[PDB]
């Protein structure tokens, strides 16, 4: 029952600090831009004191960032290295974008001087700054620290709002750019707009970008003359896939999040009921689902760690096996006086594993094709030749398994319980003659084994004298 | 002082629940339709807050469970001094009764009483158990909560948007000051039943086109309030879809399963004979929910050691019955129940063929079988065999071909046990293969059936 | 190329003929009453003939099927058999439904001489007939023969065109029996209902119906009073969950269908363009995708035969085998002269298996585990005991894999390779050692062996002088 | 006789898809706003007749694949008998023209006119071949169909519900005449923009309230439509969502994979300096697009036989240039290049190091590594091995603890050799152990480095 709760619950680095707390803060000046530049397409037809000073001392950030990127370094793709190179920094960034960063940064007033008919399409392009809000969803999607669903959420939240800000600012436009204003939308409810505040505009604009969105429709405010149904059409048909868009994040963030709890959750379900209904045991039945809570953390344990591995090279994998074992492996018995290197080439392909409680690792009479090394927990070595399960020794962590019948190629001699959480870690026979064929250390081996068979009366000797026979 | 998870305890929060969802109804609703204490519903606001006293005082009585507790923490430090320092402060100024706080200030009223909401801590700790129980599914949980908490929006949706139209002079020209002519001199219900019809048409992306805003003020509220629809309709959506793809898979994966099946039979060319029999096999083993495939799909996971032992228990009493094993051992009983293989039986199928090789013997567990003996095209039943009895043993132990065809009548479950594993285990006890053989010839003394059977073997017995 | 397209392309039996094809015909009048009674109760107050003799008609079918159904067995569950005993039968039928069907059956014109205040919740009685449909659909689902998406689609439309219906006469109900009619949501946009045509009032509060399920809200039909407004409110609070539930089903339906082509169609797409890229061979690239192909298909029908037995019994594992592998075993050559039955007992055990051309069943030096017989398909074999891969023998559909590895205890002689796709069959060496221990005919298959040996030159002849040595 | 695939045919198919968009769009517009044949439009239709016209006659000159054909069928009959057997009569009463059809009666225009819809299969096939394309995305296609489907059942409503009206004696008291005094006296342009925004307003479910059904016509014809919207809207959104499940996976599987690396490090408790270098690889792994992932996840689910050909021909120019490898042989060499595990390294990272166990020795094959030695402190680069060298070499075959530090400087990617493998493949080909040597002592020539490790060794080479 516990287990089963548990297991339920002067060139700069583009990596500075400096730079980093530095590249976000542009981010508060993109998200102040993009509010502004529909609003003062749409509302405004010449630069107002309160904004163009702001618009001004924005364009001034800018053109210092612009500046300034002069003198940050890049990623190569190929190389994984800062480039460092200010002949190719500057060949990359005119390249990559230069000319679109620049037109960003006229002040409004430059442009009204070439063209009155002009700042109403040039606020617009102050829009391309829009790429670094997009490049920052892209690096916290790619990072681990940020939850993903908040950061859908979040984008989700941001797109829906800049499109009901966009689509308000350009139909409030397409109403006020008119002739005769008592037939327009807000001409027919209103009556008396273009003279009362510009809040008021703003807001009942919003309003009305919210409602077509969110298909409300509560009446007021609709299309009257033909261009304001032409833009109705195109901005519902817009909406239709935006509102299916967000219905389709929704539902992958909601899924896959709690799909594979799911599985463990019915098939310890199964079991539950299974023991509940049908003759329940006293106690058996939570010994059982004990095992398959073990089990459940076993699988999962041995396949983040395979696929963790196999996938690094043999060089730090090697490394990390010798951390983890060769200090364990001092202690082996069969593995004592050999030369060093040797040990490090047995540790570099030890293959750990993991094994649930009341489990056979080994069985009596097969074929003879691994041996074991125990790391935690403790074993019992049973065997049915007697006709009973009785076991004849216990196995604690430092001690081989089996190392009897793959040495001598017969079938093994007794089977190998678990009898507790244990973590091996078994190595092949062929691996075994092939790491001893390339080597002239391997008579200390075998003595070590004859060793070790005289320290265990008559279970090895009939072995022992069966070797001394064949040995001749 | 009290232990968690008493009936006089659970059945306690389960009516303080009740208490919970009162004042989560009716504190929005006295912030915004109500100004004065009202008598009317002042006494039953009295009443909850003296339960919630109550409760407040009562709760220093009761333990809890920790990271590693034993399952109880029954002191008076460690609970008091960890309650007093989580919410303490919260649960005891969301209890204060509102005539006390017209005292301090007149105008507090609402604001005062909408302080009662910190009482939902209460719904959320119930449906956070209730997501981690094993009686109620899931998603069905999920999407209880959800309902629930879109009600609530609505609620208070209806209830802050009438407070806006109510507190602000002129009356006309607002959202309900343009349909009715006077709202303030009309009953609170129809007001209320507006403004709730209001909130759910706004809600449900309806929008007739009565009672929109006319102000700014009000424009502003629902434009937020209509952003806040569209998040939980997608998550609502969200949640029904998973609901729905995780409630019907039963049905999908019988539908492919029989789909594979008959694809595999047709591929190799099987005679009908044959598909007819696999398709009845797997329908009965897909249908029998909770008994056919559960035993199967819980057994197959032990490592054969833990299952053996359940196997032990559940065949020990059956087992024993049998003519078969008297006085063997209590090691080699078992031994044998831990080398069974379980299987089931659609009814008017036959299990044995007569004269067929030998190789299994069965043990009936239950339902009822025929021995049908067939001479020249007669289908004569012999006899009945019942539960707990042996069937086709006398074919295998003394070899021959054999001797009735055994015919299910019910839907029976039956141990199979294999001729070679039975006479290797049997090889590796010699001592208990006297007695099986003794017992096997004792038995042999029915009506002129095994009369020459025993005669038979006495002649290679010398 | 052609080969990954095609990759990716007197009671009665309640089962009988003549009684399934009169049940699905009240499926019929099922719906005609659907339809009818609430239309009935919202729309009159008293029985019209050209209603009423139908009714009348309806009332009497179904009172033909309640008298029917005592002379109709069911299927005990715990049994999985016909019943066919009268007297539980009806005992059976009473305790299930019996005055509920019997009530749903009297006509209404009893029902208004009882009193004139009934007829219109008297008529609603008669939907308990929606089992039937229920049940219906239940089948459908559980049936082969009809595709589970249109099953669904059709379940849905019923579903939501029963409640538009439902809610649409219950709307005009609600507006009928209300004084003052102007004071209605009916009464304020025609105001002269209550004296057209039955048809146009039928047909707008479908309309009514239709737009608020829709979510469309066009602004005409509204609710005026407290009652409707109360009924539309609980009516939209449906209707939320009626749409979730309907877009959730369609989100299920269109997913789990084509979700397990795109595991083949990327992992097919990764192996397609790396081929494409990075050097693409002339015709090495060619061979791999096939390989893939043939994979693809390989462990689909390995995991479908392995899915669909395992499951069954013994006995009927057994005659499967049988029927598919004892004809061509009996051509093989160690089991030549042996008992018939121990060749029916190693059919019993075979364990079909599919491979891959090109694919390595054994290789040379491995531990006697298993020995393999072909079926289809052909294999060669293939030793690097001499530093090269150079074939020796190729066999056919018929003869034995490895067997002297298995049957000697030592490590296997060549590695054989498919050289095609080859349907294998392996069985382990335990259950060969048990199915010999439990037999007397044993000597005529070393006869066998050591006879093929001899005609086969120095290859099998070293093994064979160390047998007649081993042997002594 | 053409055949398929042709670019002068599939050019010409394309071509006919934009001739059955404009059909598509125009017949409902001539079967609702227009009774008579136009001139301002006949002569256009007209020309897309003449060319269905020429399609037709043009199509018996084309070949198919059949479900066996050798992908094509190059003959008069068995593609005429087809051809004409399967669509003809359909596709040659969707191209006479609609002044022919005026003479038979004046009544039936848009009717007749509406038949050319026909020639909707041509889009039909086109997404078809889409769906079952490489260079083209699923999802995005079946979007793409949804979307068209979508805005043709928009055009087709409006369409119809318009002709409702028109049709209609007393234009006043319908949906059109309600809003606007006399639509008749009107252009169509206005009129057919209507129309559309009536029609997209229904479909998107926003509903203003202005141009809604009057009479009994339109209140039947609506209902359906706004079913059909329904059923259409649900089918939409689950593809939509379908496609934003499938479109996402990599960045999910990318996170997961990290997470469960990350915890594993932890689990053990490793140092940093093991944990950084993982994790460092695991990000290259999955951030090298195509190149780093694609080859192992190809190579793995080859039955090492195909793949040992693969390296065979990718790893033989650059194998045949080192110096340990001269006059060999020619399948020792396909045995070594088969015997190579193909591995990767982030830049400033070092693959040997110096005075470490010899086990393994590396070939490089793309990017630069500097032979770094350290006297005292000083991390002095002795040269710099570019591709197509081996390192490490002379620590395994001459069994000595490692020369120098190969640090890498760019992103490389190596082939590793195991000292056991090789040892093994050269001990069973003893004649080449002899080039083998004789190759490396006569390398054995630089300054100073190796001198005395070709005297030491001749010390026991006697
Ligand atoms: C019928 C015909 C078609 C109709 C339309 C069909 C649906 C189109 C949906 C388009 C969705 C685009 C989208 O999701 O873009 C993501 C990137 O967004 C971004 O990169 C967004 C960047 C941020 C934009 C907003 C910045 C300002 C936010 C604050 C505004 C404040 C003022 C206004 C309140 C993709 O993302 P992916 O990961 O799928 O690729
Ligand atoms: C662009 C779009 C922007 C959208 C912005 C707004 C997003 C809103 C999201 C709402 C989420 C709600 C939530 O947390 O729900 C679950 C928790 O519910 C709970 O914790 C349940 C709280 C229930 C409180 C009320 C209970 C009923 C009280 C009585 C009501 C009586 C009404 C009578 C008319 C999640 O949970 P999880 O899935 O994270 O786990
Ligand atoms: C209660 C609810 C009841 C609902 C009842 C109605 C259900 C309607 C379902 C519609 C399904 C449509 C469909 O078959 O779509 C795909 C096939 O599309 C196609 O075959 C594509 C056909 C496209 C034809 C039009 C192309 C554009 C023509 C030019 C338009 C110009 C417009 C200008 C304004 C499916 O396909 P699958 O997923 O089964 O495979
Ligand atoms: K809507
Ligand atoms: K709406
Ligand atoms: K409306």
């Amino acid at each position: 029952l516990l287990c089963g709760q548990v297991q339920d619950e002067f060139v700069v680095s583009p990596y500075d600090h400096k730079y980093r707390i530095w590249e976000a803060f542009l981010v508060v000046l993109v998200v102040y831009t993009a509010w502004v530049s529909p609003f003062e397409f749409g509302f405004l037809r010449k630069p107002r004191p309160p904004l163009s000073i702001t618009d001004n001392i924005v364009n001034a950030f800018f053109a210092i960032d612009i500046i300034m990127t002069f003198f940050v370094g890049y990623l190569d793709k190929s190389t994984y290295l800062i480039v460092d190179d200010r002949k190719q920094i500057a060949f990359k960034y005119l390249r990559s974008w230069f000319l679109l960063d620049l037109v960003s940064t006229i002040p409004s007033e430059a442009a009204m001087r070439i063209s009155s008919q002009s700042y109403g399409l040039f606020n617009m392009l102050r829009l391309w700054r829009l790429r670094r809000v997009g490049a920052l969803f892209a690096r916290l999607e790619k990072d681990r620290n940020f939850n993903y669903f908040w950061v859908r959420c979040a984008k989700l939240v941001c797109v829906t709002l800049f499109a009901v800000h966009c689509a308000a600012c350009f139909y409030y436009l397409i109403a006020a750019r008119n002739s005769n204003p008592a037939k327009t939308w807000i001409g027919a409810n209103v009556a008396n707009f273009l003279e009362e505040s510009l809040w008021m505009r703003y807001v009942t604009s919003m309003y009305w970008s919210i409602t077509t969105l969110t298909t409300v429709g509560y009446g007021d405010l609709h299309p009257v003359n033909t261009k304001e149904m032409i833009f109705d059409i195109f901005y519902m048909l817009f909406n239709l896939g935006l509102t299916a868009y967000l219905i389709g994040n929704m539902t992958n963030l909601v899924v896959h999040g709690t799909s594979r709890t799911r599985n463990f959750r019915d098939t310890i379900q199964a079991a539950s009921n299974f023991a509940h209904r049908n003759h329940l045991p006293p106690r058996l039945q939570d010994q059982m689902l004990a095992h398959l809570c073990l089990k459940y953390r076993t699988d999962s344990e041995g396949l983040q760690q395979q696929e963790t591995l196999d996938a690094l090279p043999k060089a730090i994998r090697s490394s990390i096996s010798h951390f983890l074992f060769y200090s364990l492996m001092d202690k082996v018995y069969l593995f004592r006086g050999v030369s060093n290197d040797l040990l490090f080439q047995l540790v570099s392909e030890m293959k750990a594993e993991y094994f649930p409680p009341k489990e056979d690792v080994i069985l009596q009479n097969e074929a003879p094709t691994d041996f074991y090394i125990l790391v935690n927990g403790t074993a019992d070595l049973v065997d049915v030749d007697t006709g009973t399960e009785s076991i004849v020794r216990e196995v604690k962590a430092g001690d081989i398994i089996g190392e009897i019948g793959v040495l001598c190629y017969r079938p093994q001699l007794f089977t190998v319980r678990t009898k507790r959480l244990c973590q091996l870690l078994r190595m092949n026979r062929t691996t075994f003659l092939n790491i001893i064929q390339a080597n002239v250390g391997d008579g200390t081996i075998i003595m070590n084994n004859l060793l070790q068979h005289l320290k265990e009366m008559n279970d090895p000797v009939m072995t022992n004298v069966l070797l001394e026979i064949e040995n001749m």
